[PDB]
């Protein structure tokens, strides 16, 4: 990643074995559960495009998703080129060439070039631009691999309300509220929840159906 | 987090894989036991709002609690806006815009903005303000998920007093003393504890009923 | 903790996930065995009162002991107030208010205040004062939870002397020597140990009864 | 590796036990799966030729592949010598001798010499040149050890399309697309995929055959 | 420990959780095998007397050995006092009082005092003096707990010579050579070893009896 | 080890618990397999003679090999003394005494003396000299403990050629090529390998016999 030292300047640091192993392990254990995306974002803190490609390419398996990810990345890279066509001309001594979409995705740009953009004044945050592309594609994978629709999350006749709400928002998070939660509750709790009236908090709702 | 380097200035550091994994693991193992809250507070030492949201969002499951947490956060964010309405106007070069509740919760503010508030002179500690909101909501979850009331913690007729006191204050901690501990003791120990008289320490009480 | 950087000034550092997990694990595995106290003292090296409270509060369970600990802490805090009554008056710019017992215990003092005392010139070591209070209370727990008295540690008729001495000083350490070790030895070894005479070292004693 | 300190100069750092163990473990667990190559590249970030040889030589077993790797390395070293024949002459005080292929492979060059090239101005990146040689040879091993050809990856009559695409691109990655993926689909899905028409994305294709 | 920073001055660092756990674990696994002593010495690199006492006191169990260790430490502390009787007098501003044996053992000296001696110019290395006392006592424990004498290490009639030599020097190391190794070899190998003649290396000896 | 800080000067650092444990573990798991030697060399990066002796002495067991190692070390130390007889005389203020073989092996030299040689200008790299002695002796152990000769590595009549080549070069590495690999192949593959002709690469050979 590009990180500030203990003297105040942004320089490059090698991606750590702990970071590499942590990303691989969470994919092995959680696949594309929704909470994997913020883990990817945190573990790729300050990452260059090279670091982002490293993390994606160390994933063995799930290659259908990884190739969907590449298609989304190329879609965003082409949009970036439509909005930022580069102007031919010699690069001045204190400057960096404008990046193309494939430069931001780390496929046609060098590490020194990525360091140059990210540490520029003002910086061109090609790592953060690329990461937003990756997260966009990762979220589309989470939705597509989401097995259950929110319409099929219904409280059992003897299921504790807390467990039902857990499943409800787990499903809703992957699918990407308060009235549907009432409608899919069981007859006994739905009766209690209507007596509460509109505008009840989740805490009030869960308290009433305990 | 925002941490001081080894040269005396507050700068941003990436949240560590050890920190990320430690928060996830303690939630997996302890759910919302009371001792999880001080662990969350220590592991989020110096955290930005972005780091706090990272930690909450890496939690998979327990989504009923996580959504109750969001409702509490929004309640505190709205109160903050009622007490700190921002004044429209251009931000001077050496300054930071006042934050709104959603800025402190990290949803409408950038990392550079959070760094700017937290490292300001004087600093606006949006991380500590947000963390207090989160801990407020986490504590309400601990109470709601507390299974046993203190009234139902009674010493068994052959239960060692030490084990009973353990259960007593474990329950009391989650529910959020000395006379109730005597009343719920078994007949043999309660007889000993009355002979001790008022003002006995816990050590004296546990010594007498051994 | 408050630690010196690599440039010679005392500044605050966040308590590490390794430190937090190490304290929790040793309590889970060893409870209140005597050797847990020096582990607590080493892992709380340079700790602020906030760090000390963090470590105690991350302990789930053993709540009878943790509440005995609080009673001891309050006893020492009240003694400190009896010996150091603070003088009302405005705090000068380069100075820190005197701390009260509850300030040293980290309950009525801020982290900035604890940093201010500990890094003062001369420093007010509120962390070391608090830690001595905690260790005082922890040692009283070790004695109370010590199951066996030294009077009941007697060498078996076929028990190797080395194993008996192990149990002897394990028990003696928790209860908080040379002649009692001889008296509780078995007839065969006690006969050998009297022939050795007075002033024998433990090494000489264990050598003679092998 | 050669890394920048926290003061801005490139100096040598010892390869870490975490790095050494991480490379050994991934080879033990994954052998020469395709995703092992980017792991090797990341864990050898900033590596000298000495560090690269260290990592290769710590691999026990797979000695057929390791010897194929040496043959590829020697092939690239001989090509380098054909393109860069060194000119005999005394090395000036502020300078470094040109490297030969075996110097870049770390067999005829010292660590101080590798440090000198890599930290030169301009730098001769003998580590990155060597690493590209190693990765070239590693990729030829991945292809040769690839067990299944892409022609034999066909969707089962009841196999979910997602699982088939996973196997398809796992195989394709090791062998080193859209129309072959359709042709090898089962009759039911292939019928759906032709109705979609040309130019369908992978996401559209996987959505249609669900 | 007392360690040099990255700016060239000796300052105090807190003993690490990794160090604390590593010492505890090796004692749990290896007790007082001979190789435990160099592990203790390495893990106590740069340790203060306080750090050395921390490591010894975190050992639970083996209390017979730990008390023998204290007796040896007191013996060396008394010898030190016999050789270095301190001269009464006021300590000048830039100076440190001479240490007594109990000061070096960390029982009557503060951490600041130990830092003062160890970082003095010239330094009084109370940590290294104490460590030599500890290692002296630890080695006497290794010998006393050594179960087998070298006289009882004899090669079996079908035991491979390599395995016999392993046991031979394992035993000899704990007891604290070439002709005894020949005499205790089996008849077949002893016959071969006499034909070799005097002055044979261990490698020659093991080669001949294979 | 002796390492450069983040300010450009060579100073001493304590050998890490991770380094100590990594060396012990690899010996426990791999004994004296050939790949253990480069692991020892990497984990002893920048090591002093004291660090090298620490690593060797923390090895429990394999004492036949460790004593063969000492004999080799003494042989190299005596050769060093034959080539570098030291000249008696007072050491000037800015200088270091010449080292003897036992000084380089860390048995008659202090750590400060080893630091002085290794950080001298020009440096006397007693650590690297000693390490070469150790590796020399370690390699002789690998050969002696190598169980199988290369002459006995022959491909089975149904053994895959890849597996046979693996065993071939595993054995050859420990014993310390292309025509012997053909001669020991099975009749079917040897027939294919002769038709290939001379000068075939290992990749071509393994491809032809698949
Ligand atoms: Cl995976
Ligand atoms: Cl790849
Ligand atoms: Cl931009
Ligand atoms: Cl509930
Ligand atoms: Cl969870
Ligand atoms: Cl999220
Ligand atoms: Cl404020
Ligand atoms: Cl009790
Ligand atoms: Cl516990
Ligand atoms: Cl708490
Ligand atoms: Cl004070
Ligand atoms: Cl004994
Ligand atoms: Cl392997
Ligand atoms: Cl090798
Ligand atoms: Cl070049
Ligand atoms: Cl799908
Ligand atoms: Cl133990
Ligand atoms: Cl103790
Ligand atoms: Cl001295
Ligand atoms: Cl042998
Ligand atoms: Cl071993
Ligand atoms: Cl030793
Ligand atoms: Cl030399
Ligand atoms: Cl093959």
């Amino acid at each position: 990643p590009i990180v500030q030292n203990l003297q105040g300047q942004m320089v490059h640091q090698c991606i750590s074995p702990r970071t590499l192993n942590a990303w691989v392990k969470v994919v092995e254990e959680k696949a594309f559960s929704p909470e994997v995306i913020p883990m990817f974002s945190a573990l790729s803190c300050g990452a260059t495009p090279q670091d982002l490609n490293t993390m994606l390419n160390t994933v063995g398996g799930h290659q259908a998703a990884m190739h969907m990810l590449k298609e989304t990345i190329n879609e965003e890279a082409a949009e970036w080129d439509r909005l930022h066509p580069v102007h031919a001309g010699p690069i001045a001594p204190g400057q960096m060439r404008e990046p193309r979409g494939s430069d931001i995705a780390g496929t046609t740009s060098t590490l020194q070039e990525q360091i140059g953009w990210m540490t520029h004044n003002p910086p061109i945050p090609v790592g953060e631009i690329y990461k937003r592309w990756i997260i966009l594609g990762l979220n589309k994978i989470v939705r597509m691999y989401s097995p259950t629709s929110i319409l099929d999350i219904r409280q059992g006749p003897k299921e504790p309300f807390r467990d039902y709400v857990d499943r409800f928002y787990k499903t809703l998070r992957a699918e990407q509220t308060e009235t549907l939660l009432v409608q899919n509750a069981n007859p006994d709790c739905k009766t209690i929840l209507k007596a509460l009236g509109p505008g009840a908090t989740l805490e009030e709702m869960m308290t009433a159906c305990q």
